[PDB]
């Protein structure tokens, strides 16, 4: 099959009819030789590009469909943003501007790196899969050569076996840096207990903080029952002149460039004083919002998160307050707006708690658009209508979009 590239889909996968083809863009005239079914899709396991989109980076990026790395690497950049605006148009019916990460390499703020027979690689969940070579993708470090080359020496020293896909002794190397402080915390992901201590200290010696975390299950995903070996607790971000306290058992904003474009977006939409901020993780949001006069009460159901934000809150001299529990038992009345930033399964239904007793303005943070637009046909139009929306870019050179939605009642 022989065509012209039409559109992409919701995952940033190109279309050509009833096929899939990775890594092709709009305007690309290409030739897939293999296909493989994949759930009810058809998708092009390789494709040559005949005739490069005017979309694509000219150089290799013209030449080869798959120039590295990222999905949507060969896309340039200003296109990319462009892309996003129409997907998110085509999912949920808003036109949203979206505003471009400040720095579109070295980005991210945390990496990881799955340690396999195989050697290491970015992990991502999902299968239509974004960063497929992170040499050629460089999204997260400057010294991310540095990070496996210490890796790899301890695994050399610490006679110590990767996750061959059924058991193992290692399974991640999990990375994450204060983009704005220099701080590194490494943070090793076993199925065993932590005997070559002096081998670990040695190679992560430049590390600030140093965690071995033990996984209780097989399964493949990156968390445990952390182990400071040494150093700092924590690692410090800071972003528009406000500390934050980070925690290998703790989530964060994954774009610390993007995240004032986050912060100044929510601030932008909130319309009272008193602000509840549910998922309101290490205080991101929370203590950015109070910091410039807002009443914020924040709730979030990691324990270990909300202790970072109540001694952010401490350092930063912040007014707030900060509860541990789950956003469906939060008390809603008394406030002006209410922010929500939910996982990727959505506010599911707690939606109609939020219809009947939610805020005036509401506040939704997503980084899954599908999920939103279901949320709000399916609960939240009863009491809401869209008023406002904003995009950001956290993650460059993948299609994936992070959104910004202000509802209003009826
Ligand atoms: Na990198």
């Amino acid at each position: 099959m022989r065509g012209k590239i039409t559109k992409i889909n919701e995952n940033g996968l190109g279309v050509l009819g009833n096929i899939l083809v990775p890594f092709a863009y709009p305007g690309d005239e290409v030739e897939v030789t293999e296909t493989r079914e994949r759930f009810g899709k058809i998708i092009a396991r390789d494709f040559k590009l005949m005739t490069p989109s005017p979309l694509r980076i000219p150089g290799k990026c013209s030449h080869f469909g798959k120039c590295g790395g990222c999905l949507w690497q060969g896309l340039r950049y200003r296109e990319q943003l462009k892309l996003k605006e129409e997907i998110f148009k085509r999912i949920t019916g808003i036109e949203a501007e979206i505003k471009g990460s400040p720095r579109i390499w070295y980005f991210r703020n945390i990496s990881n790196f799955i340690i396999t027979v195989n050697g290491i690689g970015f992990k991502e969940f999902g299968m239509p899969k974004t960063v497929v070579n992170i040499r050629e993708c460089p999204i997260f470090s400057e010294r991310t050569p540095k990070y496996l080359k210490a890796l790899k020496d301890f695994l050399r020293e610490s006679n110590l076996k990767p996750w061959n896909w059924r058991e193992g002794d290692v399974h991640y190397l999990q990375v994450r840096e204060g983009k704005f402080t220099g701080e590194v915390m490494v943070n090793i992901i076993a199925h065993v207990p932590l005997n070559y201590r002096e081998a670990l200290m040695e190679a992560f010696n430049f590390a600030d903080s140093i965690y071995w975390s033990l996984k209780a299950d097989k399964k493949d995903d990156p968390r445990g029952f952390p182990t400071l070996v040494l150093g700092n607790e924590v690692i410090r971000e800071k972003v528009e002149g406000i500390t934050y306290l980070i925690h290998p058992s703790v989530f964060f904003q994954t774009n610390s460039y993007a995240l004032p474009l986050l912060l100044k977006s929510v601030e932008k939409f909130c319309e009272g004083s008193k602000v509840l901020d549910l998922y309101s993780g290490i205080g991101t949001l929370s203590l950015y919002l109070a910091k410039r006069g807002f009443e914020v009460t924040g709730v979030e159901v990691n324990g270990t998160s909300v202790e970072m934000a109540k001694r952010s809150a401490e350092i930063n001299s912040i007014n707030a307050t900060f509860i541990q529990g789950k956003a469906e038992d939060a008390e809603l009345e008394g406030y002006e707006t209410l922010i929500v930033d939910p996982p990727r399964k959505g506010l599911k239904e707690f939606s109609r708690r939020i219809v009947k007793k939610g805020p005036n303005t509401l506040i939704y943070v997503s980084c899954n658009p599908l999920r939103f637009i279901l949320d709000y046909r399916n609960y939240l139009s009863e009491a809401y209508k869209v008023d406002d929306a904003l995009l950001i870019d956290m993650f460059p050179h993948t299609p994936h979009i992070e959104a910004v939605i202000k509802l209003v009642r009826r």
